[PDB]
């Protein structure tokens, strides 16, 4: 029924991801947060979350707003070929100060409905604490973020721990109790979302090399999902999966449900050093 989809987005500081996410003191709506935008789009549209797979998302520039500015954000699938859609998402800013400017490139990405995302994967959650060598509260982690320059707060702060192992790390992360009220109505809570990047984040501390400088989302490889991700997950970061080469970090962030169930995955989550 679709082959042109549209959908026009008003981003400003009245977003509480964008108010409550700072990055060297600017508003900046997590890249993160585009899994949740594309796929509630889709879902307007008829398209369950299991029966997509979302593709080679770049981020060309963050999305930034400062005091009352408002960025326009128009984004289009465009189905080229059967079951394939051409995302891209450019935007205008609109203020007075100085009134709308010139449209800009944020994110293109590419969909496919092809095949239903099935995962067969569990884990026995309890096993895995009981094994861990330490666990770092989460807040301990959002404390080093801000000594880096990176500010999240309230709505965007996610709530839980990291257990530790030789092998990898897993990340208990649920909504805070303001963003918690208002989950229903995600699919891919941006919080969670990006909670599990800041726990990744944290794994990758040692192939850092002591560097301070911020590496913000680039590239994800891929996105698949047999279920919403909405109050809380427990996401798998394999060793294995992370490293770091020169200027780019890459992560592979595997979600799963409250009992073990593997539901989501995004491959190679690719960041770049500001």
């Amino acid at each position: 029924n679709v082959k042109k989809i549209t959908k026009q987005l008003t981003l400003s500081l009245k977003n509480p991801f964008i108010y409550h996410h700072v990055v060297y003191g600017q508003n900046v709506l997590p890249g993160l947060a585009y899994i949740d935008i594309i796929y509630q789009i889709f879902r307007e549209h008829g398209f369950s979350c299991s029966e997509l797979q979302l593709r080679n998302l770049s981020i060309y520039q963050p999305l930034t707003a400062e005091q009352d500015a408002v960025i326009v954000l128009n984004i289009q699938c465009a189905e080229k070929k059967e079951g394939q859609w051409q995302i891209t998402a450019k935007g205008i800013e609109k203020r007075d100060g100085k009134e709308a400017s010139e449209e800009k490139l944020y994110m293109k990405a590419d969909m496919h409905a092809d095949s239903p995302a099935i995962f067969e994967e569990t884990l026995d959650l309890s096993q895995i604490k009981a094994s861990a060598q330490n666990v770092v509260q989460l807040d301990d982690v959002y404390e080093q973020c801000r000594r880096q320059e990176l500010v999240h707060s309230e709505y965007m702060k996610a709530k839980g721990c990291i257990y530790e192992e030789e092998d990898g790390v897993l990340l208990e992360l649920s909504l805070g109790s303001e963003a918690m009220l208002h989950a229903e109505g995600f699919m891919f809570h941006p919080t969670l979302i990006d909670g599990s990047g800041v726990g990744a984040n944290h794994l990758l501390t040692s192939l850092l090399k002591g560097e301070q400088r911020l590496y913000l989302p680039l590239f994800y490889e891929s996105f698949s999902a047999s279920a919403l991700l909405q109050t809380d997950c427990m996401t798998r970061i394999k060793r294995s999966s992370v490293r770091r080469e020169k200027e780019l970090i890459y992560v592979t962030l595997e979600f799963f449900n409250a009992s073990g169930e593997k539901v989501a995955e995004l491959k190679n989550f690719t960041s770049k050093l500001v």
